[PDB]
């Protein structure tokens, strides 16, 4: 049973959804265009509702978290950050596990190195903590949502509708390009060294959006951060392995 409300942050009303009784509560953070409604259905379902009170957000410009639209200034991944913990502060949580996934895990990693006593564990996947070329062309491949599978359209454009979707990705990818121009192509380099709680990073080896060098990178500069790689996960895995993710981010989380 998942309840679906909005709350005041930061001079928007976010949208999130919240499920289970848990003492240990835990924040889906969903990836670029993401909201709790498509990103998270399989772990607002499946999630041990007895350890965990479980709450999805739609960040600013994403999901039903609008207005405002969506934009995407140099800061925007810390500006989620910020929202996203505060959306928990608002909430009365005391502290919070995190789960995020791809731009979700990169906000996910600046929260923990921004507000650390509020964060008590973490697992992320198909996270990039900076820009390269090989990232700035895959990154354009996605642009046109024409160009998108019917079935990773569908849900997107039925969410926003056509012309929201189409151009809202047309923005994130002039967003997440900004980075490349910035010394070291750097989001989050600098912040990987003061993540302080303990990080699980998991990674599809047939992720075709997120090279595994970023994850390797990642578990290098995130001090006793563990990687697990899954041979036949792609970059959607909690969904496609919903059973298996579940399992490792429960076993890691208690
Ligand atoms: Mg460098
Ligand atoms: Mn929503």
């Amino acid at each position: 049973s998942v309840t679906s409300a909005k709350v005041a942050v930061n001079g928007v009303q976010l949208h999130y959804q919240q499920t289970g009784e848990g003492d240990h509560a835990v924040l889906l953070l969903p990836g670029m265009l993401g909201s709790g409604e498509t990103d998270f259905g399989p772990q607002l379902k499946n999630l041990n509702k007895k350890l965990f009170t479980v709450v999805a957000w739609d960040p600013r410009g994403y999901g039903h978290s609008r207005p405002p639209d969506r934009d995407f200034p140099a800061d925007f991944f810390e500006r989620d950050a910020k929202d996203a913990v505060d959306l928990m502060k608002a909430l009365k949580f005391k502290k919070v596990s995190l789960l995020g996934w791809s731009n979700g895990g990169i906000t996910a990693l600046i929260a923990a190195a921004k507000y650390p006593s509020y964060i008590h564990k973490m697992v992320i996947w198909g996270a990039n903590a900076y820009v390269t070329d090989e990232d700035s062309m895959i990154y354009e491949g996605i642009r046109d949502v024409s160009k998108w599978s019917e079935r990773t359209r569908k849900p997107l454009e039925a969410l926003y509708g056509y012309d929201y979707f189409a151009r809202t990705c047309e923005k994130w990818v002039d967003g997440i390009r900004q980075f490349k121009h910035l010394p070291d192509g750097n989001i989050c380099r600098h912040l990987l060294p003061r993540v302080q709680c303990p990080a699980l990073i998991v990674h599809g080896e047939k992720d075709p959006l997120v090279p595994r060098f970023h994850a390797d990178f990642i578990h290098k500069h995130v001090k006793g951060s563990r990687l697990h790689l899954m041979p036949e996960g792609k970059h959607n895995l909690h969904l496609r392995f919903a059973d298996e993710f579940n399992k490792l981010a429960e076993d890691f989380l208690q």
